[PDB]
């Protein structure tokens, strides 16, 4: 069952998987780049604040870090920072299975976006993928700035 608006943020909370990661700059997510980190959980707080703990490489080994997004003022916005200034929103989930979200990085040098596939488990349908890709090319994200992460170092081995 798929949502679209007005997210129940507390059934966003718990495990997930990195599955696709895609930018219009294609290093910030490729190998060494510095947006090209493993979801392991969201934590939602009292505050409506979220954690994300997640795993990146570290002179090749997968360590564990934490990002606090915080809602703004906008309706279903959260910021964060990591490499610069990120909003961020929920652009489309179902609970048990999968979410979508897309990201702007501020920074002094060049904006860039992200989007984001996490499942509850390390695959989704490809039909979900699909549906990922064509958001994508709605928001000027060529597909060839698409990875997917499932025949790769996702850290699953630390989790």
């Amino acid at each position: 069952d798929v949502v679209k608006g007005n997210f129940d943020i507390s059934k966003i909370s718990g495990d997930w998987y990195s599955i696709l990661l895609a930018s219009d700059i294609k290093e910030k997510i490729e190998e060494n780049g510095s947006m090209r980190v493993f979801v392991k959980d969201i934590e939602v707080l009292s505050n409506s604040s979220l954690i994300f703990t997640m795993h990146t490489k570290v002179n090749g080994k997968c360590t564990k870090i934490s990002l606090i997004c915080n809602k703004t003022e906008k309706d279903g916005e959260y910021d964060v920072v990591h490499d610069g200034y990120n909003l961020f929103r929920i652009i489309e989930t179902a609970y048990e299975d999968y979410i979508i979200f897309h990201l702007n990085n501020v920074n002094q040098e060049q904006e860039f976006q992200l989007m984001e596939l996490y499942g509850r488990k390390p695959d989704v349908s490809p039909k979900v993928k699909e549906k990922f890709v064509r958001y994508c090319q709605g928001m000027e994200i060529p597909k060839e700035n698409i990875l997917d992460l499932t025949q790769v170092d996702r850290c699953l081995q630390a989790r």
